[PDB]
């Protein structure tokens, strides 16, 4: 198999290879997944990569999807990359002319859900999107695609504040970073390094879910004694956004239980 997200397995069988011994952490580990098993019987490990957040949340994102979401059906989104890079040039310092690198990743991003929206049944869904999870250069391109629409909605959200309109929280504590203060330090120092020194950190994941207007519901097994065992991102969506479930042993990789 040439996937990128692991053939399924049984949960319970993934967790006594990974989790021996009896050891206070090998407990805490055990008791989050057997909390997980309660709803999902079987797990797809993610390549553990530094775009594993992204494989993993888009991943069930596009293996779920019935419908074409209005943020993809809007024309403005082709639009998008000329009217950033032409207004912001510090876009140009992307670590991937770029303009039609992206417009194409976008491209790319739209047909190929539009196309999973549309297939007659769910099982046809699950064949496209093994096929399309390859590690081959298109879905490296995908995650191209959600690391600009990452930047976008940190533009949107930066400006907002400074126009002193209301803005989410995660959004401040995003840029209280003193490596993120603003939108081009965001990309110099995190988006750029995403899929190529690291992965997303903790506030990102509220960044990402506002970039694909998606809920992820995560269990984070490092945390299970405490009220974080699950954390939503972000914390109040739209009722109208499609929930996505991971799994994150450390906040470093998710992979993904199903049902």
């Amino acid at each position: 198999s040439r996937l990128s997200v692991a053939p399924e397995m049984d949960i319970m069988d993934y967790c006594k290879k990974e989790w021996r011994g009896n050891t206070q952490k090998a407990t805490c580990m055990k008791m989050g997944y057997e909390e997980v098993s309660q709803k999902f019987t079987s797990i797809r490990r993610v390549r553990g990569d530094n775009y594993c957040a992204l494989r993993a949340t888009l991943f069930q994102a596009m293996s779920q999807a019935v419908g074409l979401p209005p943020w993809l059906q809007d024309p403005e989104l082709m639009l998008l990359p000329e009217k950033l890079i032409s207004k912001y040039n510090w876009i140009k310092q992307w670590k991937l002319d770029l303009v039609d690198k992206i417009k194409e990743s976008l491209t790319l991003l739209r047909k190929k859900w539009a196309g999973l929206a549309e297939m007659r049944t769910a099982e046809a869904r699950q064949i496209a999107c093994d096929e399309l999870f390859t590690n081959e250069a298109e879905e490296y391109s995908l995650y191209e695609a959600v690391k600009f629409l990452m930047l976008n909605r940190a533009i949107e959200l930066y400006n907002d504040k400074e126009k002193g309109k209301e803005v989410p929280f995660f959004s401040v504590l995003l840029f209280a970073r003193d490596t993120s203060n603003d939108p081009g330090q965001l990309l110099r120092n995190h988006l750029n390094q995403v899929g190529h020194t690291g992965g997303l950190e903790q506030v990102e994941m509220f960044l990402l879910a506002y970039a694909v207007r998606h809920t992820i519901q995560v269990y984070r097994l490092s945390k299970y004694n405490t009220e974080e065992f699950i954390t939503v991102y972000p914390t109040d969506p739209p009722k109208d956004w499609p929930v996505v479930t991971l799994i994150a042993e450390d906040d470093r990789h998710y992979n993904i239980p199903v049902r």
